[PDB]
């Protein structure tokens, strides 16, 4: 453990943390420099695995995931207070948050290039990886875990691939949220989802059948049809551009019905901590560095996108068999809907173990409750999160725990 | 207006109503008498129109729809206090709820036989409308709907039927919330729902498509096919019988994962009100008559289903164009899923109107967001209710009023 890197107090907390934490700067590929929040297992981290969370975008931060999803802590409205999160997923586990790629948050190059790939990425974070257990040797033996979420459908399965090729790192398993796994899947079954949630109507759905579809298939995703091109330019606005909330449709969008933010997401409670020169300092951020902003546009805009399909990826990483798999969805997210990522599944063609089923979780007064439903296949399962939208830690922390603590302990759902 | 039925104070209101309200019986067919409570509009009674109130069932209590949806005041979760209720629909209109068929809620007949039919109930319900006029005979000339929800689908057509035969009834419309139009509409559709919410996965969904459906146009409804009946059990099963709330998928099932309540559903609250001997005395129902239930088992076992679809009765009522029609529906609702009516509504062939849009709801701080997505014909109006479940008034309150407010005005959604 570098211990220069360690978080002594942080600004917002009444009460210090049990668990130790460190924040500071991985060497990726070239002169790039990526900013980490590693947290302790609250419970032994000797024995606890390590799990490496990234979030997507591509452009925005994984600090979003601890501050908003399940850290230690989340961040108030006021931007000022942290309060502890009793579903935090360092509760069982060493959650290292990355900013990521270089220009994302905090992390940055020297030469301040910030135009990447997917292939780039996918070695700049593996770079990170190694660059981690160096300084902290310690955690070389640990269970290593690789998850993260929307765009990091793409992030993890390319990062694990070079992961597997390194046997010094100890991969047991990763895991992605609401993940980009094919632009075809998720844009094919976008169109049917819009359609059997309200959003098209029928004179729509008719001329989206007769245009992009011949019996028994659709073509939403690359159709030349210009009639049918037409069709999916309305689809694409009424879903994404005339005032829903793509990433939880049956939540209010942010601000009202029209820096790059999300869609719909209000950024500021977790800018303005971050942005507080103090947390800087308790960070151990240099100074000169540019604010800090969820998501960078200009590494968005910049982005090449490479892989059209986690196809390769997904059945390389089960061919070994010594990787346990998971896919989750929030079932009303939109931005990568879960039909899409159960059809990508459902399409890797594995040894079927467990049926498709319901799975529950235990609330207060409330009892037993279905969460979602699992369909496993040997080392790799699906799984929904019921009400949940793009970022289900979020919209369903318990739910969200559960899961996570059952995918960890190699138990069934 | 009689006297006698006036309700005075009414237990569990820290501070009495500022308008009137009567609570008594209504004449039906033979012996039978149904139990009314009439409250008058917040606004000028004697210019805001006549709305009538039936909730469905069959068997189940229009007290439920007072009580817990868009009366004056709903029932607090004691069983004892009474909140007003700031999107009351008796703000613009006079409401009277109606518990009927013979033997719901207090309403009752001198002989008890219970068992009905929709031919009975339309003419029991039609005879006690005429003698509520006898006794409230300055509100014969107020603008008269005729709304209902769930079962009421069928209650109210064939109702309004009857009451279109009688000119001496002010009738300008209808309008129905989650309702059943159509059996086979509500089941084909209601598999499409389970399918695309994420509820049956693919093998299932192949085999339904197997076995039901040839070339693209499925029967989910009468199919005799004995491997589509096998699966459409698994369907019923996983929909109705296994946890999840039928009412509003999003929502827990109340009491955990498992007289007649609702499935789903604690009646608690309302009951334990309405059957404090007190309240009874209030709402002058005659003692010897037995407790008070949601819904009564007898009732609905002992009915008898006759009309099939509610097609007839609405071009029948549509023909004329003197009456204003709505169907709404949440769109996270099983019992009666929104798409169900969306397909029976365009199958009535009217003059399209407005195309399909999303329609706004103003929030507290929120700003403007979308309550959901409206089609309109000429003289009837799809509209849904975003994020709503069986019962749209708890549900979403605020939008359940605008719609309605927007509705006895003309206006458009
Ligand atoms: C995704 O980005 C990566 C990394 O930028 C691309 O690989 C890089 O490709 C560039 C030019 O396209 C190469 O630049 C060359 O540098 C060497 C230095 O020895 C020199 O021989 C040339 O003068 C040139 O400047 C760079 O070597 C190469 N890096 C790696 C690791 O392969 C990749 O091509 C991009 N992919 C796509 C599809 O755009
Ligand atoms: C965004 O959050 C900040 C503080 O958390 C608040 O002041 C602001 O009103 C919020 N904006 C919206 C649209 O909710
Ligand atoms: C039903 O409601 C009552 C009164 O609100 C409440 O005390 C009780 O916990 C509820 N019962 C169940 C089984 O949830
Ligand atoms: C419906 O009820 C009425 C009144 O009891 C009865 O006359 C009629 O025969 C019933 N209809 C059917 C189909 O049984």
């Amino acid at each position: 453990a570098p211990d220069q890197d360690e978080i002594q107090r942080l600004p917002g907390l009444a009460k210090q943390p049990s668990f130790r934490q460190y924040s500071g700067y991985l060497k990726g590929s070239g002169s790039k420099h990526l900013h980490y929040w590693f947290v302790e297992s609250q419970k032994d981290p000797e024995n606890s695995p390590v799990v490496l969370w990234l979030n997507g975008g591509p452009g925005c931060s994984s600090l979003d995931g601890l501050l908003t999803e399940h850290g230690p802590f989340l961040v108030q409205p006021d931007g000022v207070t942290l309060e502890y999160n009793p579903y935090s997923w360092n509760l069982i586990a060493n959650v290292l948050y990355l900013e990521s790629p270089a220009g994302v948050g905090f992390s940055y190059s020297d030469d301040k290039f910030y135009a990447t790939n997917d292939t780039e990425v996918a070695q700049s974070n593996f770079e990170a990886l190694q660059d981690f257990f160096r300084l902290f040797p310690e955690y070389k033996n640990n269970k290593l875990f690789l998850t993260g979420e929307s765009y990091a459908g793409i992030y993890i399965p390319t990062l694990a691939v070079l992961v597997m090729q390194d046997p010094s790192m100890n991969l047991q398993g990763l895991a992605v949220g609401n993940g980009l796994s094919s632009y075809e899947q998720n844009d094919n079954s976008l169109v049917y989802f819009a359609y059997y949630h309200g959003l098209l109507g029928n004179r729509l759905w008719s001329s989206l059948q007769t245009h992009c579809c011949s019996q028994n298939k659709c073509n939403f995703y690359d159709n030349k049809d210009l009639e049918c091109v037409t069709n999916l330019q309305e689809v694409a606005r009424i879903v994404g551009n005339s005032g829903l909330n793509i990433y939880n449709l049956y939540a209010p969008c942010a601000g009202g019905v029209p820096r790059m933010d999300p869609p719909c997401t209000n950024t500021t409670a977790a800018s303005t901590y971050l942005n507080n020169p103090y947390v800087r300092k308790a960070l151990n951020i240099p100074e000169q560095l540019p604010q800090w902003d969820m998501c960078n546009f200009l590494v968005n805009l910049q982005y090449r996108r490479l892989y059209r399909s986690m196809n390769s990826q997904y059945l390389k990483l089960l061919s070994s068999q010594k990787y346990q798999i998971l896919l989750y969805n929030g079932d009303v997210d939109m931005a990568c809907n879960f039909m899409g990522d159960e059809w990508f599944v459902d399409s890797l063609n594995q040894k079927m173990e467990v049926q498709r089923r319901p799975w529950l979780v235990k609330y207060g007064d409330s009892g037993e409750q279905i969460a979602g439903f699992v369909k496993e296949f040997s080392h790799i399962a699906f799984l929904t999160i019921k009400g949940a939208g793009h970022m289900v830690p979020t919209d369903k922390p318990l739910a969200a725990f559960t899961m996570f603590s059952r995918f960890l302990n190699k138990q069934p759902y």
